[PDB]
């Protein structure tokens, strides 16, 4: 019975093979066939090309022994070989072509998803040209969704050799009739065969998948679009910012490029971005993923001042000061996306670009008390009652995984009422004792949520809704405002508390606005839609953040 | 008796003045005499400006504002302003202009050393531009010398009303009498006199800083040239990842750019690089500073073979794996000097370029084991003294403010003899009890250090000396490779260690190399000589490493 698969790189894992540009550039040139893939094998075991790929020597010491093989092939088939011919040009055009073959990487996930060990074995180099950097970001992003890579330079053995089949088996910690192995090589194949592996050999990636899901018996083509990556927390870089003498900041950092500064909701967690920080970083960002004030390991004092909007926003540049960024691009949902619209406000020099999952921006009325606004939309009754300090943390508190499990649910799930909580005595009086499993989260996921909020539950969080007279009061100074510096507003079309039509005057006080909409989204917008967040946030980064 | 002074920003702190920019436009431009200073100014304190300095508007909103007050001012002056007049060009162009006033800046730190509190008050805007980083940039540099930072747009209160000299005395915790107010507008000097406290109006720094002296009883001018900035540990963002089960690597964080990883020696910290750290940030990178393996709050493993050069590069590519960061720059010195070279020669992909502060690179000798290679070099003795396990570990852990007073000293200080150390039978058996305190060392940065180590104590430490023969074989595997990446090497004239001799070979397998030398320096390059440290780094990486 199957337990591994073992992926090739070249023409496997990445695609199109570097190793088929020689022919290509054969055919180009109108070279003798076969000449410059006759110039690269030279000399065999004993040739430069093996005492590259067995790390004797780097790619720049080979490039010019590869050019005297070229020389010495051209005078045995007497030819010339271009004026202006270069290897080195040859290969940096070659590796920066190779890109990763999703469907065969898909297959891989799936794999390791039902239990197999993964492996990546091949035979490559030690890269130090100029542009090394294009194939160490192809390596680093394939890398991260295996158990191992195995390097031909790293280990100094090379396939067809027996002994780097024998180190795969020992890395492995399985028998040859338990792994499957895949190579576009049949020669680099036979080792495998000959030790009674499955083998594939793999020419077009459609048969090569047919014959893999024929052989392990698990579906991989054809098969729904995967959710993107999400973050194992302790495989995490963790941040910590002390910005005053009781206040500490946490946060999750993924990436290089412009900061981008992630901030959840209530009552939520930087674990919230879990799907948008993997991708975020991919796409060319410094992701910075906050626990918010309140929350998780980050710091929660008991006073409700330490709440308000103005001392969050002070604390978030603070914390900007602290790192050493003079900007980031500010992202944020629910009580997040409120803050972002302040940080925009008021600290604009700071905030490289802005934008909001389904928090619209609607200026503070200076004519009414912000009670008498909440109080005059039947959706915010719930607010009523998180405002006795004690009432809602009780409730909260009583039963963690019952709370996540009833709060964290599709629009389709029986999401929970939210109007006459204050009538009804609470959130989940008409809840049950164990609600079922939302199809956004797993089971782990919910208990890393309970796991967190242990710390310090939820009187740190229901703070962020104690300060509505102060939070207004400090908005009314910015009225004569526009928030001028680029924008984006991401409404969810079945967020029944955030609802699309609420961010419709936006316009007026952000003329340059940009938008973005998803149907059938629910409250929970990260996890409700990852795919499509992802899209949304990666193309206006792109566009408006640099 | 005086105990804090104030400073403006603009023609103060930072020159030259963006005010006096309106001036030299109207000679440029050949329009009347203060035509452009008084539209600037136009209804005074119910104008577009002073709504713009309290932060009712931004200054995208004030841009067209003031070129209506440019056309109301130039129809009662009888002319015609250009074709192609912009006030946000002029203003892009003034503000851009405007640099840190180094020795206003000097001034203010010497006060603030010698006991003063001291803080920014600023006329100042809320910069939504498209071009606002560079303002950012500037008062991010100057801001975190200070105490506090008053500006005028975040306090809705404006220089000369008398409620923002109330507002800077509360803040101060300080009476008019011991309060030093320094501006470079006579009308906004006057309220500050008016209470009572001293002023300065500036208009040459040098005078101004008689002024200054002269009143405070410091001297302030013709000064010695002061250390760089250092780090304040509590005021860092600290990072932590774990590589692998047992292993979490701490670091320190800074800055935005591209990554710049510092690697310490024995037996140091990340703090260390603290006069480093603050100069690459402000150069535009993003500093790492590691507690390298066995140090700080970094883990320290028992076992000798978790500190071969092979685990500890593997472990610095995976610290790289999971900040998703697919190279960097890395810098070390002494140990982490040597382990930069291996991470050139093993994964040149993951390596941007290396630098190397006194460790020269030279290559394994084959024909040699390298227990013969040490004993040939007599200054080489106390590796010996460090090979078995326990022993150095007792001395250097026995009293800790002895050990780091002992080792680290300047070359003029009696530094320590490292000769018939075995036969003297240890490191401190000819040294006092109570070292003097080194000039390169305050009291408290030894306490720093002495806090540190009572975390792991030498054992891990030492552990990088005891992997010799491990070392030598992987060592082995890369002599055939050439070192063809950017890379720095930086000799200590008096380190007597690692002499500045011992580097003179390494252009036979590092062609390309690039060199800088350090005069009347020991061992202890980063704090006995930061300034020229910096300088080397900085002018190397802008030229070298992007
Ligand atoms: O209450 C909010 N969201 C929320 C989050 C979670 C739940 N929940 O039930 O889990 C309910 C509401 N909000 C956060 C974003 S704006 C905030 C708000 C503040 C002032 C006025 C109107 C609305 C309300
Ligand atoms: O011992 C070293 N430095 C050092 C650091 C501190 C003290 N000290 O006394 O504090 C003494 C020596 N070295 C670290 C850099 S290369 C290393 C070395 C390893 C192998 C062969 C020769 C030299 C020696």
């Amino acid at each position: 019975t199957l337990r591994a698969a073992v992926f090739d790189l070249d023409g496997v894992l990445a695609l199109p093979a570097v190793f088929g540009v020689l022919g290509r550039t054969e055919e180009a040139l109108a070279l003798p066939r076969g000449l410059l893939n006759d110039a690269f094998q030279k000399g065999g075991p004993e040739g430069a090309t093996t005492r590259l790929m067995k790390g004797e020597i780097t790619l720049s010491q080979w490039i010019p022994l590869m050019e005297e093989n070229c020389r010495k092939c051209s005078e045995t088939a007497k030819v010339c070989l271009p004026k202006n011919f270069s290897i080195k040009e040859i290969f940096d055009k070659a590796i920066s072509a190779r890109k990763i073959n999703r469907p065969m990487l898909q297959a891989a996930l799936m794999l390791r998803k039902k239990g197999f060990t993964t492996a990546i074995l091949t035979n490559t180099w030690l890269d130090d040209r100029a542009e090394r950097d294009g194939l160490a970001q192809l390596m680093c992003e394939l890398k991260m969704h295996f158990d191992f890579l195995i390097e031909s330079c790293q280990v100094g053995m090379v396939k067809p050799e027996p002994q780097i089949y024998k180190f795969l088996l020992d890395t492995l910690k399985a028998s040859p009739s338990e792994v499957v192995f895949l190579d576009d090589i049949g020669a680099n194949l036979k080792p495998a065969r000959d030790l009674g592996m499955v083998t594939i050999l793999v020419q077009d990636t459609d048969t090569a998948l047919k014959e893999l899901e024929k052989v392990t018996g698990i579906q991989l083509l054809n098969t729904p679009a995967p959710l993107p990556t999400s973050c194992n927390p302790s495989d995490m870089s963790h941040g910590y910012v002390t910005v005053k003498p009781r206040v500490r900041l946490h946060f999750v950092e993924l990436g290089s490029g412009p900061a981008v500064c992630l901030c959840h909701g209530f009552p939520e967690s930087w674990y919230s971005w879990r799907y948008q920080i993997p991708a975020l970083a991919q796409a060319g960002y410094r992701v910075l993923a906050m626990d918010m004030k309140g929350y998780g390991e980050s710091s929660a004092p008991p006073e409700i001042e330490e709440y308000c909007m103005e001392v969050l926003c002070k604390e978030m540049v603070t914390f900007l000061d602290k790192l050493g960024l003079s900007q980031a691009v500010f992202i944020g949902h629910d009580w997040g996306g409120m803050l972002v619209w302040y940080m925009a406000l008021f600290y604009p020099e700071r905030v490289r670009a802005v934008a909001s999952l389904n928090t619209p921006f609607i200026p503070a009325n200076p004519n009414m008390s912000p009670l008498e606004s909440i109080k005059a939309n039947p959706v915010f009754d719930y607010q009523l009652y998180f405002q006795e300090p004690g009432v809602a943390e009780a409730e909260l508190e009583q039963n963690l995984s019952r709370t996540f499990k009833s709060l964290f649910r599709a629009s389709d799930e029986s999401v929970l009422s939210m109007h006459k909580v204050c009538e009804a005595g609470g959130l989940f009086v008409n809840s049950p004792e164990e609600p079922s499993l939302s199809r956004m989260v797993t089971e782990e996921e919910i208990q890393f949520y309970v796991q967190q909020f242990k710390k310090s539950g939820f009187r740190g969080p229901l703070n962020w809704y104690r300060n509505m007279e102060r939070n207004w009061k400090w908005a009314c100074k910015s009225l004569g405002r526009k928030i001028l510096i680029p924008a984006l507003m991401v409404t969810a079309e079945k967020d029944f508390v955030l609802v699309p039509q609420m961010s419709q005057h936006m316009e007026d006080w952000i003329p340059h606005l940009k938008r973005g909409h998803i149907e059938d989204c629910g409250h929970w917008t990260q996890m409700d839609k990852p795919t499509e967040v992802n899209q949304i946030l990666i193309k206006w980064l792109d566009s408006d953040a640099r």
